[PDB]
């Protein structure tokens, strides 16, 4: 309707590759409004290789209609040549790179608040009857360090089908069943990446072996900073019975409760000194970057 | 509320382009690097013409706290300060620049709906300052910024105090240095005359030294080609010698909003029928990219 701008190729230019994935290649780009002299930074995802434009368009309107602070909305599309998706540029990049970069400077407050925020966005997708199919720390963007957003839901659907075996629920691997509860298993793996500061899951276990190890009951290890209460939640996200798994709305509650007493739930050396921004600093960041957090008691 | 003003270290930002200059300083595009991050976030930096002492500096700060407390969608808020020997003011960057340049650059290509809506928005911003008992002292089309073509904001609030534009000034300001909300209304009327002439220079061909004399004799800026009598009478009433005979900003808001509901009745612009006016789709896209903030007839 009014939510998806159909772009002409003259309107924008791709400038520099920012990354790539199973579904396409992301560029930092510029939008040049017609009749204007300005160049506005955007991100453009050019999709890999099917579907008629009407169908892609139908799917694109859904992507354009998500409205939640923890979910990136599709802003515009250009489907003359390839399919190019236009979205807001996030100069901070993805949460996986961010946590690695900052592994010596991230506190329990940030970590548990990101868990809440990602659960909030996934709960929203579930409300909207939308299954992501590809949740991972690489798919969560940093708008500010205090504010992250899920991206790339439903690309899996749009393009059909680099398959992310190590994030997938057992049922998706064996029977290709994808549901909101399989997304819960990926959220579990995503929390595991965060709490290990960006470790690669099952590192040195070939992808082919994953179903077998899971079937035996093997799982990702307890990250050293995690108290057992944290680790128990991840293990619950990885139960064989989909329906046994927590629901996103429950994960929001549980992580929000931990975020109130964060040093009770995560043990980080020097954590007492890593806290959320002062009001002074927060007001500034928002003004510049986030015009669009749970504290300890 | 001190939390509204961020105090910055010289080391966290850099100047990268000159954007312009005025009677109070030079404005730069700059980049802010959050300490410990790799990102470069564009800002506007105004560096004052006057290097100052630690003493003068504390006067500056108390006024900076006021500038930073301004919270309204049509007035720019001061975000940050650096008290380098040369005082620097940090504020959000607007890629579209000032409204004076914008209406000159689009000079006979702007529709009545835009012109009337800018007049509403500037009066809304000034009314907010009047509510707070703050006087701008330097309103002019050069000190209105374009955030998007649909959303303008007054800038430079507080500067004139912190540290003259005769052709924008009320007679009583020229004669006696008296500045009040009603002298700001005089300046608003000149600002509107700027916009309605597409950026003509006021009293062109008349030296500044002679302005008070012509005002005293009852001479006023002339009726712009596009302005109907109803619109011109509003402007003239802003320039009554008796300050309390001038309109209030609250009345200006009402009158211009009324006009904005039937813009072709009040401005007569060749080709107005074919001018761009903004579809919901184009507004959602500008807002998502450039204008997230909580804010048109
Ligand atoms: C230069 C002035 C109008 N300015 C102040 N002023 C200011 C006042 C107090 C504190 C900080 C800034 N804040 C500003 C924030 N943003 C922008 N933006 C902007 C300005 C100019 C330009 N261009 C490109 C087109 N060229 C024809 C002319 C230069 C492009 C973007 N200007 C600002
Ligand atoms: N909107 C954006 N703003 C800034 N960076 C982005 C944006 N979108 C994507 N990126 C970057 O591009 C990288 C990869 O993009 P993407 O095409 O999503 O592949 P992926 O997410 O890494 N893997 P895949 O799970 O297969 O999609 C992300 O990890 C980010 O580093
Ligand atoms: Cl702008
Ligand atoms: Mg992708
Ligand atoms: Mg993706
Ligand atoms: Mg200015």
């Amino acid at each position: 309707q009014a939510l998806l701008r159909i772009l002409k190729e003259t309107e924008f230019k791709k400038i520099k590759v920012l990354g790539s994935g199973a579904f396409g290649t992301v560029y930092k780009g510029l939008w040049i409004p017609e009749g204007e002299k300005v160049k506005i930074p955007v991100a453009i995802k050019e999709l890999r290789e099917p579907k008629a434009n009407k169908e892609i368009l139908d799917e694109a309107y859904v992507m354009a209609s998500v409205d939640n602070p923890h979910v990136c909305r599709l802003l515009g599309i250009c489907l003359t040549s390839t399919v190019q998706l236009i979205m807001q540029l996030m100069p901070f990049g993805c949460l996986l790179d961010y946590v690695r970069e900052h592994k010596d400077n991230i506190g329990s407050q940030y970590l548990l608040n990101w868990c809440v925020q990602i659960a909030k966005g996934m709960n929203y997708l579930e409300d909207r009857r939308l299954v992501h199919r590809d949740l991972a720390a690489r798919n969560v963007l940093v708008k500010t360090p205090q504010h992250v957003k899920i991206t790339d839901f439903g690309l899996a659907k749009l393009l059909g089908a680099k398959v992310p075996i190590k994030w997938m629920a057992l049922e998706s691997i064996l029977h290709r069943i994808y549901t909101h509860q399989s997304d819960v298993w990926s959220y579990g793996v995503t929390v595991w990446e965060l709490m290990t500061f960006g470790s690669k899951p099952y590192d040195g276990i070939p992808a082919s072996e994953i179903s077998s190890i899971l079937e035996k009951g093997e799982r990702l290890p307890q990250p050293p900073i995690c108290t057992i209460d944290v680790y128990m939640i991840m293990r619950k996200c990885w139960m064989i019975d989909a329906d046994s798994r927590p629901k996103f709305r429950e994960l929001i509650i549980e992580f929000s409760k931990m975020a109130r007493d964060p040093q009770r739930y995560l043990v980080i050396q020097g954590d007492e000194r890593m806290h959320l921004p002062s009001p002074t600093d927060s007001n500034f960041y928002r003004a510049l970057m986030d015009e669009e957090v749970v504290d300890a008691d």
